[PDB]
């Protein structure tokens, strides 16, 4: 890599690892469209297995970017419209509070207070129906954003219904395979388990547990190489030969709602570039990011703005991830770690690196 990249990465990430006690980490810096890879530490401490460019990390909520793009691809195929009522795809949702809740609302956390998590007690399809049938909104649709796995999770599950494919099969066929993300998995196959890092929480090696709508909201695992290619694909959608996927990427970066200086996409979130770094750093703290906030509709949604900071955080019990990119500058970063450490520390390090390289 260019010396300036090596220098800023060492001076930013090695101290972050020191400060946060991260056992293993992989970083990709995309500079002038090209990824440069860096790794530190161990994927499995007790086995002394190093992190490599083939190590799989849990992406946590970064998974939502795949879900958003898959939904955008379904829009571009004409299979769904964001204005469609939820009940078109799940007519058994007969409870009256669902009148007026659209796929847009589900995708963008604006349905009116769907909860952060689907309850752990939901183990079956009938359990899931009962959960949504009994949920009572705190707000009218399209007025407040409350980040929620139960919201975008349902969006993803319904968005694939016209295809006749399972969520996993749709994701593999329509997103992972065309983009050659051949080491990205909703379910890690047995032959790939050897590359699956352990997450570390309070000294214990952990992997994320199964849960309802996990694949859609927080369940993807990937390598630093595949995540760099994901960033490249989102930086340069016109390089994608499959038109529906090119357009799905663009639709996931359209601006559907605004709160403060942040715009909600499909999975992705965006701010105008140049960004105020304190707003992205501070806004990533879970006390802020997970609070309910009023939104202003953008109608029609703003088509993807090249001069944007586009990003997403994610975590599981044992992992912490962050992706950010700036299309106009062909500049991006992926940070994958096998400890869950605070979001503001991730975002601050990412901005120090990208700011140094602009
Ligand atoms: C995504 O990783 N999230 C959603 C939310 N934080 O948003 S973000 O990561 O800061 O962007 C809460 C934490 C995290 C998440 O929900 N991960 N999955 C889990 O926490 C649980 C594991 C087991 C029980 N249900 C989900
Ligand atoms: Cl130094
Ligand atoms: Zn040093």
């Amino acid at each position: 890599a260019p010396q300036q990249i090596n220098d800023i990465v060492h001076r930013t990430i090695t101290p972050l690892i020191e400060q946060q006690k991260i056992p293993g980490m992989a970083v990709a810096v995309i500079y002038q469209g090209k990824p440069y890879y860096f790794t530190w530490g161990y994927a499995d401490i007790a086995k002394k297995q190093p992190v490599t460019q083939q190590t799989l990390f849990e992406l946590g909520s970064v998974s939502k970017t795949f879900t958003g793009v898959l939904g955008g691809d379904a829009i571009a195929r004409g299979e769904i419209k964001l204005s469609d009522p939820t009940t078109k795809y799940w007519p058994e949702l007969t409870a009256k509070q669902w009148n007026g809740i659209t796929l847009l609302h589900l995708a963008t956390y604006t349905a009116g207070g769907l909860p952060l998590q689907v309850p752990d007690e939901v183990k079956s399809s009938s359990d899931l129906l009962r959960f949504y049938q009994n949920w009572q909104p705190a707000w009218a649709p399209g007025t407040q954003r409350l980040y929620a796995n139960s919201s975008i999770g349902l969006f993803g599950a319904l968005a694939v219904k016209p295809s006749g494919l399972s969520f996993e099969q749709a994701m593999q066929t329509r997103v992972f395979q065309p983009l050659k993300l051949n080491h990205t998995w909703i379910n890690v196959p047995p032959a790939e388990e050897k590359n699956y890092a352990w997450g570390y929480r309070e000294g214990k090696a952990v992997h994320v547990s199964p849960g309802a709508l996990d694949a859609e909201a927080y369940g993807v695992k990937s390598t630093i190489e595949d995540m760099a290619r994901w960033v490249q694909s989102n930086l340069k959608p016109l390089d994608i030969n499959e038109k529906t996927l090119q357009q799905g990427i663009q639709l996931a970066q359209s601006r559907y709602w605004q709160t403060g200086d942040m715009y909600q996409g499909l999975g992705w979130e965006m701010l105008d570039w140049p960004v105020n770094p304190d707003s992205i750093i501070n806004g990533s703290d879970n006390k802020i990011a997970l609070a309910a906030r009023p939104v202003k509709a953008i109608t029609p949604p703003t088509p993807a703005v090249r001069a944007s900071w586009v990003h997403k955080t994610g975590a599981t019990g044992g992992f912490g991830s962050y992706v950010a990119f700036i299309p106009e500058k062909e500049l991006g970063i992926v940070m994958l770690a096998n400890k869950n450490y605070p979001n503001p520390a991730r975002v601050d390090a990412a901005w120090q690196i990208l700011n140094a390289l602009q």
